[PDB]
């Protein structure tokens, strides 16, 4: 809507206070006009109809429990937009400042969040397995990254191409978590997963096997469940990414870490310049090697580490 840009204050899912960009026009709306064509957050009111109603508040103060998921979805979408703009010089997910829209309070006790090709959607969780999913910055960045992939490589959500699609979202979800410096780690969804159990997460990039996911190509899932194991086989790529950044010895193969910044540059270039809708793991390796070559030279340590990382997880 048309109005005056202002700043409100509220508390997120984890109880932390933060300032959020809003728009004033009779009511204060969760509409951030400071980033691209705007960031809009909607209330799905426990229904499944999308997007719902643009979030309206009477006093620009968001401290009600019902407000929490909206505050975080709105705020973290902004942080993610900043990451892509400041680090990769990319304006929003389409590269042309497309408006970012998110709906919270989707359905009842919904233990999931997703990008539906047009917007982000967040469930509130059942309170046991998950608390409102927008409370996790790696979750929000994971979803917005799916939008980036859709407008670039367009990786099909099935089999190996889908596993890469998933890994890319976990990789950048984690890089954004580090960017915001919010208790960063290489785990996925730890802030909103199982509130009654500390120390766990949905997936782990440092050790995918901790939760039963494969950490080597020889252990890849070949069934039909989960669209061919897109959330399972992503562990093979996540481990490779972790090794490239942090280094280590995996299955007898030693990798010299080159850091998170370079990991981000290498994968962003691979995603935007070399990957295609049907790319498989072997092609991702080639794309990553070529990207590192473009940026640091064929005889660089960076290229060496990328090769070692993929060798470590058995991807030739
Ligand atoms: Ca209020
Ligand atoms: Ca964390
Ligand atoms: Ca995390
Ligand atoms: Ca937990
Ligand atoms: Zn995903």
């Amino acid at each position: 809507i048309t109005g005056t840009s202002t700043v409100g204050v509220g508390r997120g899912v984890l109880g932390d206070q933060k300032n959020i960009n809003t728009t004033y026009s009779t009511y204060y709306y969760l509409q951030d006009n400071t980033r691209g064509n705007g960031i809009f957050t909607y209330d799905a009111k426990y229904r499944t109809t999308l997007p719902g109603s643009l979030w309206a508040d009477a006093d620009n103060q968001f401290f009600a429990s019902y407000d929490a998921p909206a505050v975080d979805a709105h705020y973290y979408a902004g942080v993610t937009y900043d990451y892509y703009k400041n680090v990769h010089n990319r304006l929003s997910y389409d590269g042309n400042n497309a408006a970012i829209r998110s709906s919270v309070h989707y359905s009842q006790g919904y233990n999931n969040a997703f990008w539906n090709g047009s917007q982000m959607v967040y469930g509130d969780g059942d309170g046991q397995t998950f608390i409102p999913l927008s409370g996790g910055i790696d979750v929000v960045a994971h979803e917005l990254t799916h939008a980036v992939t859709d407008y670039t490589a367009g990786l099909i959500y099935q089999n190996e191409s889908g596993a890469i699609n998933e890994a890319i979202s976990d990789i950048f979800g984690t890089l954004v978590e580090f960017y915001a410096n919010k208790n960063p780690d290489w785990e996925i969804g730890e802030d909103v997963y199982t509130p009654g159990i500390s120390g766990d997460s949905l997936r782990s990039m440092s050790d995918p096997a901790k939760y039963g996911d494969p950490d080597h190509y020889s252990k890849r899932y070949t069934g039909t469940q989960d669209n061919g194991g897109v959330h399972i086989n992503s562990g093979i790529i996540n481990k490779a990414a972790y090794l490239i950044s942090q280094g280590g010895t995996h299955y007898g193969v030693s990798v010299v870490g080159i850091g998170r910044d370079k990991l981000g540059k290498i994968f962003y270039r691979a995603l935007t310049q070399y990957l295609t809708p049907t790319s498989n793991f072997s092609q991702l390796r080639a794309a990553a090697v070529q990207s590192a070559t473009d940026l640091y030279g064929s005889t660089s340590q960076e290229v060496a580490s990328v090769k070692q990382a993929f060798d470590a997880v058995g991807v030739k």
